[PDB]
Order: C-alpha cells, then structure tokens, then sequence
C-alpha cells in the first residue's frame, strides 16, 4: 500500500508510486526521473497514464517497453492542464530528465514536489519566484550538517587534470569509469574530451545514453571498445579483481588502469579536501573515489528552503526511522526560526 508522502491531496495524483499495484483513486501517475527506486513496478503491461519529462518518456518506451499510448511527456517551464489541474515541470538538477513538479490545487493551495534534486541558486529565478508555495515534498537525502561536498565543477576539474596527467605520462594507460544508473555522465564525457577519445561501453549502456537528448552525442560515445581509451564498466567491477580481468581482455594494448568511482558522500569528506584526494593502488591499478553528488548538500538544501519559505515540509527520504525523522524536524524548526517565516 502506497505511503501518504507519495499522494498529492485534493487530486487524483501520485508521485513515484508504481510498486503498489492499482492505487485506489489514482487517475494519473507522475514519474520524476528514471532511477529504479522511483520507477519500481513499471513495465510493458502498465495501462494507466504516466506523466513525465520527454527524456524520461524516451527511457520508459525504449528500456522498459511501456506502450506509447500511455506515455504523456510534458515540456519544461510550461503551464499544462492534467485532469483538470494546472501543473508545471521544472529542472531538478539531478540526472538527465529529472523534474520537480508544481501543482496548483483547485482550492488555491500550491504544492512543490522536488523529486530527487540538487538545490541551486538558479532555481530562485525559475517560475518558483512568481507565487507562494504552501507545502514542500522535499528530497532530504543529505539533511544533516556533516554532509559537505565540493561543487560539481571542482570535482570535474580534479578528474580531467588527473586523467590528462596520467595518460600524458603513460600513453599506454587506460581510463575506466564506473556506472549503474543514469546520472553523472559529465565525469566520463569530460575525461574523454580532454584525451581526444570517444567513450567505449556495452550495447545496453549505449542504448540508454541514446535516449538522453545530449547534443552531439554520436560524436562522443561508441560501442567499439578497441577504438576508445576511456571505458565504462558496471560499478560492481570497479575493484582490483574486476579491473585486472578487464585489462587481460584488452590484448596487451594497455599496461596500466586509472579508474574512477563517482560516489555520493563518503566519511573521507569530513577530513579531506578535493585537492588532497589520493587513490587506492595495487600494482599497475589505481582507483579514485570522487564525491560527485546529484543531491543537495546540507547548506544548499537549507538555502533553498529558507528562500522558498514553505508553510509545511514533508520529507521523502530518510523517513523509516524515528531518529532520522526527529533530526530532520529539528533542522526544519531551526531554519524557520533563523529566517523568521
Ligand atoms: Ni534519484
């Protein structure tokens, strides 16, 4: 049965609620983004209207084979009427195709559902600027002050400089980057651009990337691994055993691997600056964990909420423990007392 924080009151609508069977009273199912915890339950046999971005609808049709007649893609930044209710989709600054959803309820209440997001000051000049929001359904993934990480731009600067140094010292080194979902594509695209290479990958991953409307993508990726010196592998293979095995397969073209694992936050963030990050190494293999986040840091989240000044906050992440819930509620009251709303 569907939890309350996936239902939008005063509507026939749910958000990210495909794993509960037929939800009583639901006339339209919204999907914020194509990550498995959110799409869990969708398949070619789904026969209700799904509302989403264009990029998410390309992935639904090609990867999960949802039939076209039930996919309802909406443009961003545009007022749309769905089953008699005004909605807007906003970029979430998460993975490709990820949205926030503004619902304008028939009684005058305005609700923002962030989906998964990385708050940014640019959102203070979207269509959010124009009216009051009563209720905020908030991605609280990193809602505690220990969660610090650098900007995406600093992280990419580190990765490009590291890869270009390594490969210029040793033209026979291979670069490998881990992946298990969409998101974080800048990591491997920025490294391949500095090296003058396409990114090589499996047929299944190439197919996924071809649904993302990234400009000039045919110029940047390939399934011909022999032609590429930046390879993508499943995240589970980014370890000394898996990388050794991969290097065997390349037929003596390479004699060193430099590998990247884009994680979210790890506790090595509480001590070390991006500048000072070092790899784990075994023989001719080195592995870097780099803190490339597609969720808000604590400070980014706090700025957003203190700007928006919602009347009520409903967390959508970390909701399963009383300790988590009490922590989050304490920070929400602090922010409200400090800002004065
Ligand atoms: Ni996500």
């Amino acid at each position: 049965t569907c939890p309350f924080y996936k239902k939008i009151p005063g509507t026939g609508f749910t958000v990210d609620a495909f794993q509960y069977g037929v939800v009583e009273g639901c006339t339209a199912y919204f999907l914020t983004h194509f990550h498995s915890d959110h799409y869990a339950g969708l398949s070619k046999h789904f026969t209700f209207p799904v509302y989403c971005s264009e990029i998410t609808g390309n992935l639904l049709k090609n990867k999960l084979h949802v039939q076209e007649q039930y996919i309802h893609p909406l443009p961003l930044d545009t007022e749309c009427i769905v089953n008699g209710v005004k909605v807007v989709l906003l970029d979430a600054n998460h993975c490709p195709g990820a949205v926030m959803i503004l619902f304008y309820l028939p009684n005058g209440t305005v609700i923002l559902h962030t989906g998964d997001f990385r708050a940014d000051p640019s959102m203070e000049r979207s269509l959010l600027a124009d009216q009051k929001v009563h209720m905020l359904y908030l991605d609280t993934t990193y809602c505690s002050p220990e969660y610090t990480f650098p900007s995406q731009q600093e992280v990419i600067r580190f990765a490009i400089n590291t890869a270009f140094e390594a490969v210029t010292l040793n033209p026979h080194a291979l670069v490998v980057c881990g992946t298990y979902s969409i998101g974080k594509e800048k990591v491997f695209l920025a490294i391949a651009d500095v090296l003058g290479s396409k990114v090589g990958m499996s047929q299944e991953k190439y197919k996924t990337l071809q649904c993302l409307n990234i400009p000039e993508i045919n110029s940047l990726i390939t399934t011909d691994m022999c032609s590429s010196l930046v390879h993508l592998l499943p995240m589970m293979q980014i370890n000394f055993k898996g990388l050794q095995s991969h290097l065997k397969k390349c037929g003596g073209k390479y004699n060193q691997i430099l590998a990247f694992r884009p994680t979210g936050w790890t506790h090595s963030n509480k001590f070390t600056r991006i500048a000072d990050v070092i790899p784990q190494t075994k023989g001719n293999i080195s592995i870097y964990g780099i803190p490339y986040s597609e969720h808000s840091s604590y400070l980014e989240m706090k700025r957003f909420v203190q700007w928006l000044k919602p009347q009520k906050i409903i967390p959508t992440v970390n909701v399963g423990t009383w300790k988590s819930r009490s922590t989050m509620e304490k920070y929400f009251r602090e922010w409200k007392l400090e800002a004065g709303y």
